[PDB]
Parts: structure tokens; C-alpha cells; sequence
């Protein structure tokens, strides 16, 4: 575990907490990039608005 808490796929555990990882994508989106519900943009994916 991570602390107390288990990552998930987005995350990476540093220092005992989870964050989300270094963000990496390609795509264009004109509103950005959709975030999960813990704000992590994994996977890529064009929001919504």
C-alpha cells in the first residue's frame, strides 16, 4: 500500500502519498484533457467542456 491508501492506475506513490503521474498526451482537444475523479489526466482523453 501507499500510505493507507491504494493508487490507482493514474497515481504513483511518492513519498508515502499518492499523486497523480507526470502527464504525457498527444492529442488536441480544444476544452483539454478529462481528469478522473481524483483530477489525474490518465488516459488521455478530450473533456467534455
Amino acid at each position: 500500500t501507499c500510505g493507507g491508501e491504494t493508487c490507482s492506475a493514474a497515481q504513483v506513490c511518492l513519498k508515502g502519498k499518492c499523486v497523480c503521474n507526470e502527464v504525457h498526451c498527444r492529442i488536441r482537444c480544444k476544452y483539454g484533457l478529462k481528469k478522473d475523479e481524483n483530477g489525474c489526466e490518465y488516459p488521455c482523453s478530450c473533456a467534455k467542456a
